[PDB]
């Protein structure tokens, strides 16, 4: 609709920032796109690709997910809600994946990154899936600086929506691994104020949020609307001021705009 485009442009104008949206509606294989080829700092939405890389690795390495990883004081970073409870013990790669995806734990993300060989390995995994846009450059916490004009640790809404479709609804991962990713995302604890806040209460969502510098506020989701084919929605938002506050309401508003009528 021209109307949906006008509404997204009006939302962006009023928000004061830069908004990126990609909706894929699998009912009819249609898309709604807004700045969908521009780059945005992913922040913690990048944790989906890191967990998926570990899941892919596990397809050839049974018991990979049970492998123990030491958590040390030296591993702590700036947001460690789960890992701080396990200092001086180990967590399994499954537990680290769940902590990264469901609590957005940054130690957990760093362990996923390290396990697969670092940010360039996460990026190479994206390339193997056919995503030639995603780039993970840094580890936690520096990957969240979100400086305007900086391509590090960015992707586009179109690419992330297409890749998330592949990961959650398509065949990027084996059936067990795909189901595990979906189960983890459906159990996310951090997304109630973002895409979920713009959808009817009855709809089921698996999502991963991200927040960072420049008031960057993001969410990527697979959505099961009541009695409808699933949707994929990416909403990325960033602001001009280094210390801008988060704007999860902008993501909720974008979600409402693009799903009105469904
Ligand atoms: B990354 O973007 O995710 C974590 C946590 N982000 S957060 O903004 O601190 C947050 C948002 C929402 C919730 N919630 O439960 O609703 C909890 C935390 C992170 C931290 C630091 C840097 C990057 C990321
Ligand atoms: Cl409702
Ligand atoms: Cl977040
Ligand atoms: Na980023
Ligand atoms: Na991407
Ligand atoms: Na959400």
């Amino acid at each position: 609709t021209a109307d949906v485009q006008q509404k997204l442009a009006e939302l962006e104008r009023q928000s004061g920032g830069r908004l990126g949206v990609a909706l894929i509606n699998t009912a009819d294989n249609s898309q709604i796109l807004y700045r969908a080829d521009e780059r945005f700092a992913m922040c913690s939405t990048s944790k989906v690709m890191a967990a998926a890389a570990v899941l892919k690795k596990s397809e050839s390495e049974p018991n990979l997910l049970n492998q123990r990883v030491e958590i040390k004081k030296s591993d702590l970073v700036n947001y460690n809600p789960i890992a701080e409870k396990h200092v001086n013990g180990t967590m399994s790669l499954a537990e680290l994946s769940a902590a990264a995806l469901q609590y957005s734990d940054n130690v957990a993300m760093n362990k996923l990154i390290a396990h697969v060989g670092g940010p360039a390995s996460v990026t190479a995994f994206a390339r193997q899936l056919g995503d030639e846009t995603f780039r993970l450059d840094r580890t936690e916490p520096t990957l969240n600086t979100a400086i305007p004009g900086d391509p590090r640790d960015t992707t586009s809404p179109r690419a992330m929506a297409q890749t998330l479709r592949n990961l959650t609804l398509g065949k990027a991962l084996g059936d067990s691994q795909r189901a595990q990713l979906v189960t983890w995302m459906k159990g996310n604890t951090t997304g109630a104020a973002s895409i979920q806040a713009g959808l009817p209460a009855s709809w089921v969502v698996g999502d991963k949020t991200g927040s960072g510098g420049y008031g960057t506020t993001n969410d990527i989701a697979v959505i099961w609307p009541k009695d409808r084919a699933p949707l994929i929605l990416v909403t990325y938002f960033t602001q001009p001021q280094p210390k801008a506050e988060s704007r999860r309401d902008v993501l909720a508003s974008a979600a409402k705009i693009v799903t009105d009528g469904l």
